[PDB]
């Protein structure tokens, strides 16, 4: 097996990659392509790059973060002329050499066959967004392992993410212009994490498809490949409140402000903050077991009954992080509801929030 | 106690002084037309004073520092900050903004011991900077030995020298300050090396250094640091320089730093250990595992003396070549089992002593 690769070529495919051999990365030279594998069991990445230098076939496992620490290491630009000699990989740019182990290529692991059943082609940036709006509410490592991750469905037209941990939850759904049989699966949150970052910004559009326990999504030159979580995840139909009456407006970054200066004097375990909504007008109130207290007063867009309601300022602050926006509408019924916030400007994401009596 | 100041006025105070409840509040005091604001951890004390242009009544309390900070910080550009102890609160009102803090009693807040200054002298802050930067890397990390977790300044003729070791490699640096000095020593302990350097901020203030036998205090602008002192006996620098190291390698800094870098990456990673082998205008470098991956870089340097090899610890090397933030350096060698100097090409002011690895 021999290739010799610019630097740069090899720096994005080894991002995108990164028991013993999982610490590895496959490397495989055939039909002019290198290919570069890394996987943890759960997870796959495959990333061809084009070898247009004279190269030889042949298979091999190098070390992830030492061969991806020396090509880095390496200057901007330069030549990396790659050998298997023995049961070494021998790497040789300028005068610099190196020696790596290797493990053998038929050790490296497959995941299992499978059966695309589902399949969408969608801009990446519709991607990205999907699952930016919801990433933040996923759980981390609840014993409800179904929460460890985001729900993605498809209905009618559209995709849509969904993440929740049990306490507050985001949605968010996209139409990607295509018939799409009805379906939803979960995908584990390193599997989120990693699908999210092979998301370049660019161009190529991402081609999705779906198993009965699998997600494959393909985009330019990598190929990522997850199992799915394996149980039944919340509807987020009987989250959202039922048709809230009350509806107020707000510049996203002074409520956000407003928010977070009141959070400095909140509980630090629970985090309650209290809202009063009056003509016009909203007053945030917050304090501790200390006694000590913060108010806050600003002009907002309301004209509906004066109503009081209880929030952790932490999932509100996180919901208004992840909006962005010039402005917000938080939707709202009474003090014993949950609250729904979206971007005034667009229905595309809503979160829900549970109520709290303070 | 009332007062009434211009968030921009404030900030920046808060934040050098904010940086035994009592201990995680600040003492505020209005007297003469001036607030005051100090904190401390009773080994070393920040005081900042603030004209107080607007309308202002006498008085002393103490509030927590970071709640404070927090809010004042969290305030839009631009705001008024108005303050009143009230009762045992502490009021902080801005726009329609309103907090109320908790207070210990002024009385409560410690001080530290009254004490003389024996030396004094002032410094452009840049010139501290340079002393700090030049050295703060090559201190111990918790050793027995307490005084090598600090930092020693020397006054000798007319320059300030910095030292700092943990044993197996040092850095000095000297700088002129035009200014007969009395030959003294002191070591400043590592917060207080933080400190320090926390204060200057890169204007045209100059520094104002008093010593005492048991404290050291620095003025800048309106702010000042006072910290206590570390007793011990810190090694003398000039008996760790080598007597006579005659051996003299000339390398670009960076292309050095690179090289030693890539061949680190191989080393043994609790031990580090790296080769170096000099020759007629050649280095080479290299490096092996336990896993027998092994790593050789080869540069062209500048060198006429004798043959010879020697081993270091890379981690060492590396913090040297990063700290001297120039273009050529200066590697002056011994023998094969003696410390190695290391310098900027162009500058004297440094220098870098490591010791050898067997
Ligand atoms: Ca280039
Ligand atoms: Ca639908
Ligand atoms: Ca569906
Ligand atoms: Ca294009
Ligand atoms: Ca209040
Ligand atoms: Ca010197
Ligand atoms: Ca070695």
């Amino acid at each position: 097996m021999k290739f010799t690769v610019e630097r740069e070529h090899l720096l994005k495919p080894l991002q995108q990659v990164s028991l013993p051999i999982l610490g590895n990365l496959l490397l495989q030279v055939a039909d002019g392509t290198l290919s570069l594998t890394g996987t943890d069991l759960e997870m796959e990445m495959v990333a061809r790059v084009a070898l247009v230098q004279p190269h030889e076939p042949g298979a091999t496992t190098v070390p992830a973060r030492k061969f991806f620490d020396i090509c880095r290491g390496l200057p901007e630009g330069a030549e990396i002329a790659v050998q298997l000699e023995g049961e070494r990989m021998l790497v040789r740019s300028g005068r610099s050499r190196f020696s790596l182990s290797t493990l053998p290529a038929a050790d490296f692991p497959n995941l299992d066959d499978w059966q695309s059943e589902v399949e969408f082609t969608l801009p990446q940036a519709t991607m990205k967004r999907l699952i930016e709006a919801t990433q933040f509410s996923m759980a981390h490592q609840d014993v409800r392992y179904y929460l460890n991750g985001m729900l993605f469905e498809t209905e009618g037209e559209e995709l849509r993410t969904v993440a929740t941990d049990g306490h507050r939850l985001a949605v968010c759904s996209m139409p990607i212009g295509q018939s799409l049989p009805s379906h939803s699966v979960i995908v584990p949150r390193k599997g989120v994490i990693e699908l999210m970052r092979m998301l370049d910004g660019g161009d190529n559009p991402l081609r999705v498809q779906i198993g009965s326990n699998n997600i494959r999504a393909h985009v330019g030159d990598f190929i990522f490949t997850s199992k799915l979580v394996d149980g039944r995840f919340p509807d987020y139909r009987r989250v959202l409140p039922k048709n809230p009456d009350k509806h107020l407006e707000a510049g996203c970054d002074l409520l956000k402000q407003a928010f977070a200066r009141a959070a400095i004097l909140s509980n630090e375990k629970f985090r309650g903050v209290r809202l009063y909504v009056s003509e016009n007008q909203l007053k945030i109130t917050a304090n501790n077991p200390e006694q000590e207290e913060a108010e806050e007063i600003l002009d907002v867009t309301y004209s509906g009954a004066e109503m009081e309601i209880g929030f952790n300022v932490s999932y509100v602050l996180d919901v208004l992080n992840a909006l962005k926006c010039e402005n917000v509408r938080m939707m709202l019924t009474d003090s014993v509801s949950s609250v729904q916030i979206e971007d005034a400007a667009s229905q595309s994401a809503a979160y829900v929030v549970m109520p709290m009596r303070l």
